[PDB]
């Protein structure tokens, strides 16, 4: 069975799977035909994303993963080569505090892809994805600057190997955390006048992990609805 | 992925980019409409259409003028329908040639969102200039700024009737033009490339495609930078 | 010092603009401001004199050519060339490129002077925050690149092109926005307060002078860190 | 008798880290020249030394003092040193460095640490006097060394922007000084063939000089600068690369 034009045998890897933006990010690629490999941060959601994955038929599995630890990290995928073989889609999804936290991230973003990028420069292929914050204000802006940044930087790293990079900043969108006058407030804010749905977001990853978009990459693509806050 | 029973209005379609931009249109199923300043242009593009399987046509279109524009919009409406589809494609030349140009995209996108507005749909695509010295460079990053801004301001305009409205800042790109710079310039911009290569046209199209389809309705007023990690300012 | 220069300033009856005519006077230069009306172009000089500024009012259409090469033949002759100017000028579609023609039209008709100085100093001073956003952004975009452009375009010749980004400032616009509605601005601003005229004014004296002639293209925001994109 | 100055900065006290050579001596003189009393920072006792000879034959009343920047107890007692011989430094330029594989990520993450380790020490002083000035120097400009320069700078703006909107309400500015091409000894030793590369990069078609850098640190730590906060200043001739 040999493919073309699609993620079909492609094994994708995406953190911060269990709900969300992750969870619509993990079922598209599925769509798409990955085989889709959803990480948590618990054993229960773990076996929330496999069940999830299972009832739209999507063959793939739920792992623990703490991006924050080498050994977790670097035990994650050996399992996983092991298994399914070597993740070439890779997701990274999971006042005054600002700084610690940006940094934080980047540490993650970073370990995890350098782990991942000796399988892709092996296949002379790779995706690699990152999802920044949903829309106090300076933390935000903060985490967008760092991982535009971030994502231009490692893309002039890895490029020579056929690996994009890229990142998705998204605005106001649709999840567990925003479900009045507050609410208006932003409407007012929105162009298009709504918020945006998690699939919104995942059709966007979707297009970056796609052939089509072999000659994007340091790109951050802002989806939004005409939001622009920075 | 589906643009079936739409129409669409690509500008600059006889070739490289624009043609790419007609053609992956069409393969996702859309009615294309390319547009030439010329009748033997706007005839290659009737028989390149054809020859691809892609209903549509080819035009006559000066982007630079009123009775043109008005023109080609009731031919069209008239023998297809509303296009809700639209791609854009000697002193201090950096202000009067940059300036010009964002009229004729103002001028264009005017007249066709009376269409979209009706629909309450649309999509409005623009496509900055491919990459290809010292009077060169101003213009080239001129262009690119007003680009950004006008796609930024026009987006915040007609996002409320639920019309998006982008650009797409190609690289460097191979087309005709870029073939015929001199090779030590050519080598020059391959080191500047983290992919290490010259961008195909169908690499702009397929970003087109997908900000034309229902997957990308949440974005607007951005620039998809296109350009294998070359990244000027 | 800007001893012994002179600096044309547009817009200089109120505002913004009279601060940056009174800023550069004090400095030393010899300023030219200008108004759409000889009743306001009175006042400019008065107001000169009162500070002790030696320069002249002048009525100035920025939206004209006639207006722009009489206007500058006229300072030619009565004072020399002016080597430092300051833009204060002047749906969104047709304002910001009528605004960019206007800087366009008078930046081409003093940069023959400046040539000829071998420096020279231009400074445009984009909009203050009051569809709103729309007209703002595009506005400000319109600039910066404008800057950069002819920045570019009249470097070799020590000119220096710049530009600057005023937040929420404290003028006869602003003062007239309801209270709730301010105090919601103010919100949004670190600093946490409205920003003076004079604040404006001190950073365009800067870039006038010596030490900033290694600086050009570039846009200073003075927002007190309120940043919209 | 005794000689009051009428200067912009007087009777401020400031502190540049990095002071005893290139852009960081400059900013030191300068900041002096404007009547500031003037603390520079070196890694060594040797340099911390040099800097105190520099001052002095300038005729600058300050001090050279040893800080590592990567240290906390370094930071620490230098400035608890300071506030108990001068006063408390209220303007501050963070002009030290960092180095010592992914050098775009390690250095840059480590130079921001310093950044924020520093600034957050010298708040406490600002805050009590409702004034203050910090102001970050960027690094002087292959394809890794780009790599390197655009994280740096991309990293630096997005700080400052950020710190600026912490430490807003006290009436303390946070800026930046973005440098392009500067005069400096390295630069000085180029063959002809590679400094005329440079130079058509460059709109004002010439490198710049050190002080031209200090006149602009010299302008931000000014009262005429008080609603200038958050903003990266690129004094780079021209020459915008991204
Ligand atoms: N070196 S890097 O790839 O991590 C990177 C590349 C480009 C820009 N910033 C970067 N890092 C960064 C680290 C901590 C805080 C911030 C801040 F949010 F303050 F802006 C940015
Ligand atoms: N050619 S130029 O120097 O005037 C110029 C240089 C750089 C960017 N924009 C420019 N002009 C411009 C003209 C009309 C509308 C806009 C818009 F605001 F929509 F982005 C911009
Ligand atoms: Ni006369």
């Amino acid at each position: 069975y040999f493919q073309s034009m699609s993620l079909q045998g492609k094994v994708a890897l995406v953190t911060g799977a269990s709900r969300g933006i992750g969870q619509a990010i993990a079922l598209e690629l599925g769509r798409l035909g990955a085989v889709v490999i959803g990480t948590a941060t618990s054993a229960s959601g773990a076996e929330k994303i496999a069940e999830t994955l299972k009832a739209n038929g999507v063959e793939g599995a739920g792992l623990v993963l703490d991006v924050s630890s080498d050994e977790s990290v670097a035990a994650t995928l050996e399992h996983i080569q092991q298994h399914l073989g070597q993740p070439l889609i890779v997701v990274n999804n999971a006042d005054d505090e600002w700084f610690d936290v940006v940094n934080t991230n980047l540490n993650s973003l970073y370990r995890l892809s350098k782990a991942v990028l000796r399988g892709m420069t092996k296949a002379r292929w790779g995706r690699i994805i990152n999802i920044g914050s949903v829309v106090g204000q300076t933390n935000y802006a903060a985490a967008k600057a760092g991982l535009e940044g971030f994502t231009r930087a490692l893309a002039r790293e890895v490029g020579s190997r056929a690996i994009t990079v890229n990142a998705v900043a998204p605005g106001f969108i649709d999840t567990d955390m925003t479900r009045e006058a507050q609410r208006e407030a932003l409407l007012g804010q929105i162009p298009l006048g709504r918020l945006g749905q998690a699939e919104e977001i995942a059709k966007v990853v979707g297009f970056l992990a796609s052939d089509g978009a072999a000659y994007v990459t340091g790109a951050t693509v802002p989806v939004n609805g005409g939001m622009y806050m920075s």
